């Protein structure tokens, strides 16, 4: 629904108060007084191209509203304002992730990985680590309990559309071959829905723990892609993962929607294997 409120006393911010950046149409840019933590901040920008249709604005718009409603969580990029008063485009304001979308980040840390540390810690400064993966992994879990909760689906969950912030903490984002994320119901009922995108989770996890690969590796995505994905054949385990990871994936990938872990099981799910991958490193780094 469009039908949702615009608080325009509480999200409108000036037009002018913007200093727009490169391109990331989404934007970067500098945010003057949109906090009152402080004076100047880096924010991000969607906007309406100066063509755009009138169903395209509504389009803007309703994700605008949508924003609003979901509320804030810190693994879903932040809203922090917008433009929609007369006198320039319709403008989506929220917060910045200086580092981009996980595929990429991962694939840049290839050379930078370590199952865990160790004594002398030094020689692993900003490696990648089991740790790192599996807590991405729980993060985008929570982001989408979240989001599922509150009966939204996000349609296209995938490594790229997941960012990278401070501190290791990563924001489900949407910069709206996609057949590669796509559930057997979706390619071939067109249905959208929280357990397809359960599936699309699977997928990321793949692209988590290969570091970054291309899902489906060395395959031509045809009629016989979609055939075999249909008759139950799988991606085989990616390099970096653990077992039980994998079969987490397999869980994802289920034929039926339904026999799917829900985004609340894996949320649970995923933070046991946080901890037990915490206490087996603290042995690790005890014993030697
Ligand atoms: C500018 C902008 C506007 C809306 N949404 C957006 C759209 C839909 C949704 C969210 C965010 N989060 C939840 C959901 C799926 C409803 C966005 O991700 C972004 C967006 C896009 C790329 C970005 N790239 C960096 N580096 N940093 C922030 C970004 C923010």
């Amino acid at each position: 629904a469009e039908r949702l409120p615009y608080d325009a006393s509480k999200w409108e911010f000036p037009r002018d108060r913007l200093k727009l950046g490169k391109p990331l149409q989404v934007i970067e840019a500098d945010a003057f007084g949109i906090d009152k933590t402080a004076t100047c901040r880096t924010v991000a920008v969607k906007m309406l191209k100066e063509g755009a249709t009138h169903s395209e604005h509504r389009a803007l718009m309703s994700e605008l509203k949508i924003l609003i409603h979901i509320g804030h969580h810190l693994n879903v990029v932040n809203l922090l304002g917008a433009c929609t008063k007369p006198g320039g485009p319709l403008m989506v304001i929220t917060e910045f992730c200086k580092f981009g979308n996980l595929s990429t980040y991962l694939r840049s840390k290839r050379n930078e990985f370590v199952p865990y540390k160790v004594a002398p810690e030094d020689l692993y400064k900003d490696f990648l680590t089991l740790e790192h993966l599996i807590c991405y992994s729980f993060q985008v879990a929570k982001g989408m309990e979240f989001l599922a909760s509150r009966k939204c689906i996000h349609r296209d969950l995938a490594a790229r559309n997941i960012l990278l912030s401070e501190k290791n903490v990563v924001k489900i984002c949407d910069f709206g071959l996609p057949l590669k994320w796509m559930a057997p119901e979706t390619i071939f009922d067109r249905v959208y829905t929280i357990q397809s995108d359960v599936w699309s989770f699977g997928v990321l996890l793949w692209e988590i723990f290969s570091l970054g690969a291309s899902p489906y590796p060395g395959v031509k995505i045809d009629e016989e892609f979609c055939r075999r994905l249909k008759e139950g054949t799988r991606m085989r385990a990616p390099d970096y993962t653990t077992p039980e990871m994998y079969q987490t994936m397999l869980d994802c990938w289920h034929g039926e929607p339904s026999q799917r872990p829900t985004f609340s099981e894996l949320v649970e799910h995923l933070g046991n294997l946080l901890q037990a991958n915490a206490q087996q490193d603290r042995h690790h780094h005890h014993h030697h």
